[PDB]
Formats: structure tokens, sequence, C-alpha cells
DNA sequence: GCCAACGTTGGC
DNA sequence: GCCAACGTTGGC
């Protein structure tokens, strides 16, 4: 067990072809976040077990299990949100200003 | 056939777009894949089209993408041949046009 | 942690 | 229509 990963960790393997995403919706009872990574190839990946698999078959270069974190609540990589309107369900992308108030909301 | 600004305009309402370049039986190709708001991976034409007539029609419709790999818009990643395996690297702006060249053929 | 069985998807 | 590739579930 290691301390917690800064931002600028959590940012590295976006500099190494990944990608991560948060993505805020309405559950059973409340507004919850869940973080997806894709590596380099575009593989989703939902679960940290799943990302130790994919370092372990891959190329060891300077991603490594440390960098990566599934909080919603981290500010790193691109954040949707699941709106309801009488028009129907729509997924939009929040803007840099927006995500602050967003993590904030799913912060208890 | 689209215009830069018109495969540009799904990217400013959550879409992604990415090409994707590969050693095939004979030479190097590229293919597109989309990805729609709500996270689904597109890479067939037709499947947007369904995808579309699924969601509210709003401002993004049929004639805004493309799928050809030529067309310079989006994330452009290659799939590395080394002794250590297949490698899949992120092309920076400098090396794309590069890439599209020898694409083209 | 890994792997078999099985369900689903996508594209020919 | 099929079936390879991908996702899910449950076994030790």
């Amino acid at each position: 067990r290691r301390r917690i990963a800064t931002p600028e960790e959590v940012r590295l393997p976006l500099q190494h072809g990944w990608r991560r995403e948060v993505r805020i919706k309405k559950g059973s009872h409340r507004w919850q976040g869940e973080t997806w990574y894709y590596g380099p190839c575009g593989k989703r990946m939902k679960q940290f077990p799943e990302v130790i698999k994919y370092l372990s078959r891959n190329v060891v270069h300077s991603v490594r299990r440390e960098h990566f974190s599934f909080s919603p609540r981290m500010p790193v990589g691109d954040f949707f949100e699941e709106r309801d309107t009488p028009e129907g369900l729509q997924w939009v992308q929040l803007s840099a200003e927006e995500i602050p108030s967003r993590i904030q909301a799913i912060t208890g």
C-alpha cells in the first residue's frame, strides 16, 4: 500500500496514448460517477484489476499501476453527464468550468 | 466529400473521432472509429445512421461523419511491431501528415 | 488469480 | 444466416 496519487500522476498515462473519462448518471437512489480508461489499443477498462492484467500483458514503459485512479472525484480526463428531458435521455460532455460543481455534487 | 469543419461539428457535441493505422496483409491502412456521447464505439457508417435514428435529432447529421482515415480530425494512433510485441502509439500533430501521405495512393 | 462456459455484438 | 471478437458469470 502506497500514498494517494497526485493529479500529475493520474495525468501521466494521457501523455502515453491512454484516455480517462468520468461519466455521471442518476442511480437507484442518487447521482454517481464511474471512471473508464481506454488503453492505447482502444480497449475499454472499467475496473482496476482489468488495468493490472493489461499492464502485465503489454510492454512495461513509463505507465505503471500507481498512475491509475478510478475516482470520479479526480478532475483528470473528459467528464460526461446523463441529462433527462421530456425529449429523452441525452449524454452531454461537461465544460472545464462545469466539472468542479459535478465533483462537489458526488462528494459526500 | 465532408470538409474538416463539418467533421469537427460532432466533436463539439460529445462525440470523439480516432484514426488507427496498422500493417495489413500487403500495405499500411487506416480505419476510423467514433465514440458517441454515451461512450458507444462505432466502426461503420451504417452503425452511426442507426445511432442517429435512435436519438434526439439536433445539430448532428449523417453528413457530419467521415470514416476516411485521410481526414485529419481527431486523435491518430499507429500499431508498431517490435521484438517486445505489437505496441499502439498515439501520433503527434507533427507525425500525422506523413502518416496520411503514407496511406494515400 | 486464472480459466471455462456462455451470452452478446458486429460485420461479412 | 454464421462466427470471431468481445463481455459476463461462476467454477476452484
